[PDB]
């Protein structure tokens, strides 16, 4: 393309650096990329347990069968008849490529395979070592960008404590300009012709939580203090129509910090925990109480009505080989105090339960006999406890609460990416794009675990391709 005025991203999640890294690498078409925090990355740099596709070549690998189709009816099931279904074929049907385009164009690996909450198989990839992939695909993407600037400052920019505060449009009813306050909280205009809004969720926000999901309003989050709704206000009341704002997930698994007990933020325990082995006892009595990998809203209701009201928690519970294929994230969540190894007799007393050692060693046998029915009906046991455990075997014990997560309304956007206007199928404008988060209708009632980052690469290479028909 020829260059003009730029491509304004609004957000440097992994909404924000896919659509940004598409327009710049395939188009040659510049991009300033607003954030209105001191980093880079949002919440999308720390997410910890992978990025779903359907058929993919790790899939193949590792000899598990999936299909578009498949994922698909994952997907529709966990939507309970809330969002867009052809926005979810979309998601689901174009996860091949999302996955063999951060393969081949970043030589992110992306090796491994965890099956998640309300997954028919394993689908959720990661890659093997030190880096879990939220942060390395955030770092691999913005690396990408830095390098470019440096080479051509006028491709891409990026501007950090920039708070965009609304779009100027002219007399009817194009893009002229991101309005936005500097790092010196002064007012300031970016002229350009196009925005992606790719500026996250809103579950940090407790106004907005009053507004859309009232009973969640004392919940602790796993999201960062920057997460509080903006794009969603900023274009709603330029016209846009919002979906499904009242679809809010609160993840069954955020960990308590032993030494910060009641801190309004949690570091997450990745779902992956749960998937790749680990168990959830009750915090009184010892026991299993639940199928651990049901859908986030399942469980997490479980955890709530199960799981004493005051002190409503449970002890996330993971065995040594669960311990072996996740070992570099436990190691972290341990340097964090969040997770502890002990002795089953130690487990006992330092968590004040009423089981004996030795009946909570009947126990975890019994579970890890695949022979003997699942009192819960779990879909997948893998990496579970050793046939002769005994008392004064360690396994790996944490504390996890619920926790608001994830908020699958937002703006409502089409296949192209493009923001619909309110009460209308025709856009909003011709360059008013949104992808990631900040969007409705992907997911409906219930987000797949997984499917967040996918759907950051999914829409926000289609917001690039679509602004790129048009600039
Ligand atoms: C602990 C945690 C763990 C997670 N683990 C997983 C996982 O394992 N697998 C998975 O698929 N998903 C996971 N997720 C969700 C996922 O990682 C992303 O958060 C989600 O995909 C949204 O990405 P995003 O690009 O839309 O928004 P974000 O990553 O949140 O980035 C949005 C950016 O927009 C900026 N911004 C906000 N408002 C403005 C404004 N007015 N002006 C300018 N900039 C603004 C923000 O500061 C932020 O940097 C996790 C989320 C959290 C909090
Ligand atoms: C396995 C793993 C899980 C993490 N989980 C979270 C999390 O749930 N929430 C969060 O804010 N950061 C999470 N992080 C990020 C860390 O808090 C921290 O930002 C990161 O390790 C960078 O290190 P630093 O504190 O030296 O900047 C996680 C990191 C790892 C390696």
């Amino acid at each position: 393309a020829s260059m003009k005025q730029p491509v304004v991203v609004i957000g440097s999640g992994l909404a924000g650096l896919t659509t940004s890294n598409r327009l710049i690498s395939k188009y040659r078409i510049p991009v300033v990329l607003l954030d209105k925090a001191a980093s880079i990355g949002g919440n999308s740099i720390k997410a910890s347990s992978g990025i779903n596709g359907a058929h993919t070549d790790t899939q193949q690998n590792l000899k598990v069968m999936d299909t578009p189709e498949l994922f698909l009816k994952d997907t529709l099931h966990s939507a309970k008849g809330r969002g867009v279904p052809s926005l979810m074929d979309k998601l689901t049907k174009e996860s091949k490529s999302a996955i063999r385009w951060l393969q081949t164009e970043f030589d992110l690996k992306l090796d491994l395979l965890a099956q998640l909450g309300g997954h028919s198989v394993p689908r959720t990839h990661r890659s093997s070592g030190k880096l879990p992939p939220g942060f390395e695909i955030v770092q691999a993407l913005s690396k990408k960008l830095k390098d470019i600037s440096s080479k051509d400052s006028n491709l891409v920019q990026i501007m950090l404590n920039s708070e965009v505060v609304d779009i100027e449009l002219d007399n009817q009813g194009h893009v002229t300009g991101v309005v936005y306050m500097d790092e010196n909280g002064n007012r300031k205009i970016m002229k350009s012709h196009h925005v992606v809004f790719c500026s996250g969720g809103f579950g940090y926000s407790k106004e907005m939580l009053k507004e859309y999901s009232p009973n969640l309003i004392h919940l602790p989050t796993t999201n960062g203090k920057q997460t509080t709704g903006d794009g969603q206000k900023i274009l709603s009341k330029l016209g846009a129509e919002l979906i499904d704002m009242d679809q809010v997930q609160v993840h069954p698994t955020g960990f308590i910090d032993p030494n910060d007990r009641e801190n309004n933020w949690k570091f997450l325990a990745a779902e992956a925990l749960r998937g790749l082995g680990g168990i959830l006892l009750h915090p009184t009595t010892g026991r299993r109480f639940t199928n651990e990998l049901s859908t986030r809203d399942t469980v997490t209701m479980e955890i709530q009505s199960k799981c004493p009201k005051n002190d409503n928690r449970a002890l996330l519970v993971m065995s040594d080989k669960v311990y072996e294929n996740y070992t570099n994230n436990i190691n972290f969540y341990m340097s964090k105090n969040l997770i502890k190894k002990v002795s089953i007799n130690d487990l006992i007393r330092q968590y004040d339960l009423q089981t004996t050692a030795s009946e909570l060693v009947t126990e975890l046998k019994s579970y890890s006999d695949v022979n003997t029915k699942d009192t819960f009906d779990r879909p997948l046991i893998i990496n579970a406890f050793d046939k002769d455990i005994s008392t004064e075997s360690t396994v790996y014990v944490g504390e996890v609460t619920p926790v608001v997560h994830f908020t699958m309304g937002g703006v409502k956007i089409n296949e192209k990416s493009q923001v619909i206007k309110k009460n209308s199928e025709s856009v909003l404008s011709n360059g008013i794009f949104a992808a990631g988060e900040v969007s409705g209708g992907v997911h409906g009632a219930n987000r797949l675990g997984g499917s967040s980052l996918l759907e950051c690469v999914v829409f926000g290479k289609t917001a690039a391709d679509n602004i790129a028909k048009l600039y």
